[PDB]
């Protein structure tokens, strides 16, 4: 009559969906939550000793630090091995570097002026800075809002993704434990939260994205209600990071444009323009094996340092390559959106993510799906303008044409196999491409 197999001090049966750690003394397994060990602490622990065993054997044996510049702080500090991203020395070095002020390129303006008419007329190809909050239609919680409040609304037991910035590695924590950590002024490690999307929490009630962002948003103007696919939520994000948190260079998923508002603290963006040259150097860099050892900002001609003060709102347009340094403990809200202003580049960025085989969960949920719905509606628009007297605006045409090129490419016999599952069973792929080709031919003719 063998006893049912249970583990941990809670004498519970094994659950494969829960993080556990092995005690080197008793050989049993323990739930991180039962013994107070976070998933990100596992890499620090050399040999784990559970509380009970610790009474006579002492605490766990931790790995010894010999670094300040390598992801694996155990490597000997002999001279070989370059400085890696997000480490203490890296940050020190990053803070000493000299960059061209982002003032040379970004546009600063009043919220009331930032409209779709303005964007269509002058384009949206450089970052836009909006010092004051007035006229953005951007509603956020009081500047006094604290992490304890984030916990109060969202929910203490919610599971979020944390980033051990000095290792550039991900793990998971409950929002409660993250707050406990953030609240302790003395943090033995730099942790950063950047993917806590709360549009489905009681905290959504408090935030309201910028009008321009909603006015432009693809999901907001083209994603149907009668959709079989699940509507994407990348509109409301809560960002919390302690000082010296770092995010290496990247291009937001799906070539989406984004908005950031620092409630309190100070974020520092390192902006790189989306030139063909740079976009190539980036795609190489983001795949090279020495990535973590090369500060990409050096592989290009100009890297702009944009300091975002608390109270300010920044807008980064499609394609821009950027890294972010957290000058000080900060909490900021932000969001991503796709729009017509730069249809071509968005597709360009999407094609690039596909080649870098960036993980599934690290992309934009249903990129192709939305692209279909858009092509569809734009067909009705371009057509309704023709049968109405006016000729479409240059950009929209340049864009619908790029989208046209894209849809045709996905249907291509040797390719339709992968882009197949992504088509909405609400659209006639071959049909849209035909009707779209003529309106394009028509427009191209009249002009
Ligand atoms: O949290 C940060 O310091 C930067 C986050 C960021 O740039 C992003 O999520 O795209
Ligand atoms: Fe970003
Ligand atoms: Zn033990
Ligand atoms: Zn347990």
């Amino acid at each position: 009559p063998p006893p049912p197999p249970v583990y941990c001090v809670c004498r519970q049966p094994y659950d494969v969906n829960r993080f556990m750690i092995e005690c080197d003394i008793c050989k049993d397994w323990f739930h991180g939550s039962c013994v107070g060990v976070e998933e990100h602490h596992a890499v620090d622990i050399d040999l784990y000793h559970c509380p009970n065993c610790a009474v006579l054997h002492g605490s766990s044996l931790m790995k010894k630090r010999r670094n300040w510049h390598r992801h694996d702080y155990t490597e000997i500090d002999d001279g070989s091995k370059p400085v890696q991203a997000g480490t203490r020395t890296f940050i020190k070095e990053l803070r000493s570097r000299v960059f061209p002020s982002a003032d040379e390129i970004i546009i600063k303006m009043h919220g009331s002026q930032l409209t779709q008419r303005y964007l269509e007329k002058h384009g949206f190809d450089v970052p836009i800075m909006v010092p004051k909050l007035d006229d953005l239609g951007l509603r956020l919680p009081s500047p006094t809002f604290s992490v304890m409040d984030v916990e109060r609304y969202v929910g203490g037991d919610k599971v979020i993704d944390v980033i051990d910035v000095a290792r550039q590695a991900d793990s998971k924590m409950t929002l409660h434990n993250y707050v406990k950590y953030f609240m302790n002024p003395n943090r033995p490690k730099v942790l950063n939260v950047i993917s806590l999307e709360f549009s489905d929490t009681k905290m959504s009630e408090l935030v309201e994205v910028p009008d321009i962002a909603k006015k432009l948003s693809w999901v907001e103007n083209y994603w149907p209600d009668d959709s079989v696919f699940p509507k994407p939520f990348v509109q409301k994000y809560c960002l919390m990071g302690v000082q010296d948190s770092y995010t290496d260079f990247h291009i937001d998923f799906g070539g989406t444009s984004v908005w950031y508002h620092v409630l309190w603290g100070e974020k520092i963006f390192y902006l790189i323009k989306p030139t063909d040259e740079n976009l190539a150097r980036y795609e190489s860099w983001s795949s090279s094996v020495t990535q973590s050892e090369v500060f990409f900002g050096d592989k290009v001609d100009k890297c702009y340092k944009c300091v975002v003060k608390q109270g300010h709102t920044l807008f980064v347009p499609t394609g821009w390559i950027h890294a972010v340094l957290t000058s000080q403990d900060c909490m900021a809200f932000g969001g991503n959106f796709l729009h017509n202003l730069n249809i071509g580049m968005q597709l360009r960025c999407y094609e690039m993510e596909k080649r870098l085989k960036t993980p599934d969960l690290f992309k934009f949920p249903f990129f192709e799906a939305i692209c279909w719905f858009v092509a569809k509606n734009l067909l009705e628009t371009l057509k309704e303008l023709r049968e109405d007297g006016f000729q479409p605006q240059t950009y929209l045409v340049q864009g619908v044409k790029a989208l046209h090129t894209a849809l045709k490419l996905w249907m291509k016999k040797e390719l339709v196999s992968e882009h197949a599952f992504e088509i909405p069973d609400n659209v006639r792929p071959g049909h849209l491409i035909k009707e779209l080709s003529k309106v394009i031919r028509a427009i191209e003719e009249e002009n």
